């Protein structure tokens, strides 16, 4: 239509160049046989869901979509494009143009084809399309998701549709390394029944379909053995259950050395060097080897400035092409700067590869992680060209979080949190998107209370608001109005909470109805907690030790219950309201 729809990742350079246009109930077609097969599919896939017929012949002057890569010899192509090319662009990069009747998607190899049609799937609304003339690329290489955390691992359908989810938003990694699952870590020699087998190809398929690297994961740090024929036997499983997966078409690889006691860095990195020869470079089609160290953040790699002992060795030993991850200047922490990965890269000699702990929230899990890519450096591409998060074992909400990682990664320089954390709600969540930030807003910081901090602040306006409610309390000033305001934002989120139990799909709301009733409790106990200040502010006696049993029964409740939301503002805001003594005159 007219306006550009929200987009995501956001393209690199996107004009307005007319008014817009209405596809044709069946349009013209251009390039099909040429061009990227998993785009085509795509595109018609696009294509046959909303309806939208494909001509067999050509004219009635319907609209024409020409889709191509720069290497096809195609004229339409050119002509419709008009001076604008994916010739020059990195890879993975697009063309992509709309103009009077005309939409064409020119990639700069197969995977832009297949990402300018999702950039087009993203920019139809209702068979309208703006006029837009996009070059588009991403800053990093290699973006996604690692399935690492502790706890049930997402199911074979989660799995899937998480794919397609990445395929969408211009993801193009998933490694698959869930800790719970044994035939990774706790039985990592054994290989997996002919049936989960079957589930493996599946995965290999989609991730196929979808432009996207299957990784596979292997931590056989827990028994492991380096010396002697011990040492050769469990070399030789690695092998024999790489080759397994490799048979059916798994081209990247990883073994992680993460969480084990065995520090014995000359070791890992010779089995990784090994692996690398003997695996990797020999069969030759086969991806950079993946890794993660013993000492895998800062605090635990480095000590003032140089690296320890065991990061020491590992850095020097581990062959160049071997692509290592590390998670920050902490497992989970607030923020990677410029100067931490300029400090590991440096370490390594090498361009690094983040894994991010967040959403994860397998440590403390009472709490969703429902906030954005935050405090990871708009720069951080100059030392790093591998970035994945770790997710929740909440597969459907994690959605969000990944969400705005994909246009970090794609498009760092413009990343605005809070705009791509808006996007995200807004194109996961459709009509329920209002509501929906209403309670994910409260569900962005983990926090618990020990060495585990990351994520934007809950409701960072709303703890403004109640923050400036004290000073103009604790100074004796008029605070009716914002007194007010504040009932109003209370009353909003238990409303909104009640929308979302009501009318979430159950996916999602399988997910997170117990932390739904938790703000409804919490909204509860906030609104007591004016109805307690009110009271004060009267003189009425009464109406307070009312209003404060009330306040502080569902502040026990809040904190005595399993979920866990929004601890410093609508939690916190009650412990306040109970300690304020507005009637020392
Ligand atoms: C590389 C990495 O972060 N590995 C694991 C990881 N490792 O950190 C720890 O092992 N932390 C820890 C160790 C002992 C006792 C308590 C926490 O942290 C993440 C957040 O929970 C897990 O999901 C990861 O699988």
């Amino acid at each position: 239509q007219v306006l550009v729809p929200n987009l995501n990742p956001t393209p690199e350079n996107l004009e307005v160049v007319g008014d817009g246009f209405k596809i044709t109930s069946s349009i013209n077609l251009v390039g099909e046989e040429e061009a990227d097969e998993n785009a085509v599919n795509a595109l018609r896939e696009f294509l046959t869901a909303n309806n939208i017929e494909i001509n067999s012949e050509n004219d009635p002057n319907s609209t024409t979509l020409i889709i191509g890569e720069v290497d096809d010899d195609i004229p339409e192509l050119d002509e419709a494009l008009n001076g604008t090319t994916a010739e020059n662009l990195k890879e993975e990069g697009y063309a992509l143009v709309s103009n009077d009747g005309k939409i064409a998607i020119e990639g700069k190899d197969g995977d832009g084809t297949f990402y300018g049609v999702q950039t087009f799937k993203q920019l139809v609304k209702e068979s309208n399309i703006p006029e837009v003339n996009i070059t588009d690329y991403p800053t990093v290489s290699a973006r996604g998701i690692v399935e690492g955390f502790y706890g049930t691992p997402w199911t074979h359908q989660d799995r899937l549709d998480q794919i397609k989810f990445y395929g969408e938003n211009k993801l193009n990694t998933y490694i698959y390394a869930p800790k719970d699952d044994p035939y990774h870590r706790e039985k990592w020699r054994e290989p997996y029944p002919e049936s989960e087998m079957q589930r493996m190809q599946e995965l290999i398929n989609a991730s196929a379909e979808n432009k996207v690297d299957f990784v596979f994961g292997i931590s056989p740090g827990i028994d492991i053995r380096f010396d002697g024929d011990a040492g050769e036997e469990d070399f030789n499983h690695l092998i024999t259950k790489a080759e397994s997966l490799y048979d059916m078409g798994v081209r990247s690889f990883a073994i992680y050395w993460d969480d084990i006691q065995d520090k014995s860095a000359a070791k890992h990195a010779q089995v990784l060097n090994r692996f690398n020869e003997e695996f990797v470079k020999a069969k030759g089609d086969v991806k950079p080897l993946i890794t993660v160290p013993t000492e895998y953040d800062t605090g635990a790699m480095v000590s003032n400035g140089q690296p320890r002992a065991y990061t020491r060795i590992f850095a020097e030993t581990v062959d160049p092409s071997i692509e290592v991850m590390w998670t920050g200047p902490g497992v989970v922490t607030n923020e990677i700067p410029l100067s931490d990965a300029q400090l590991i890269s440096g370490i390594y000699n090498r361009n690094m590869a983040v894994w991010w702990n967040y959403p994860v929230t397998d440590y403390f899990k009472g709490k969703l992680a429902l906030g954005p890519m935050h405090g990871l450096d708009k720069g951080l591409n100059q030392y790093v060209d591998f970035f994945t998060v770790n997710p929740m074992e909440h597969a459907e909400l994690s959605k969000i979080s990944i969400h705005t990682a994909a246009d970090y990664s794609w498009n760092m320089d413009n990343y605005d949190y809070d705009k791509a954390w808006n996007r995200a709600i807004d194109m996961l969540y459709g009509d329920l998107a209002e509501d929906m930030k209403v309670f994910a807003n409260h569900s962005t910081r983990m926090d618990n209370k020990t060495w585990a901090k990351s994520g934007r602040e809950d409701a960072p306006e709303l703890r403004a608001k109640m923050d400036e409610l004290w000073n103009k309390l604790s100074s004796k000033e008029d605070a009716s109005a914002l007194i007010e305001e504040l009932y109003g934002e209370f009353a909003r989120m238990e409303e909104a909470c009640n929308n979302l139990k009501a009318n979430l799909p159950e996916v999602a709301l399988e997910e997170c109805s117990r932390q739904l009733d938790e703000l409804i409790t919490l909204a509860q106990g906030d609104k007591a907690s004016l109805d307690m200040i009110v009271a004060q502010l009267n003189e009425d006696t009464e109406a307070y030790e009312s209003a404060k049993e009330i306040a502080q029964n569902k502040l026990n409740t809040a904190l005595s219950s399993f979920a866990v939301i929004s601890e410093k503002v609508a939690q916190s805001f009650i412990q306040e309201a109970l300690s304020f003594d507005l009637t020392l005159i």
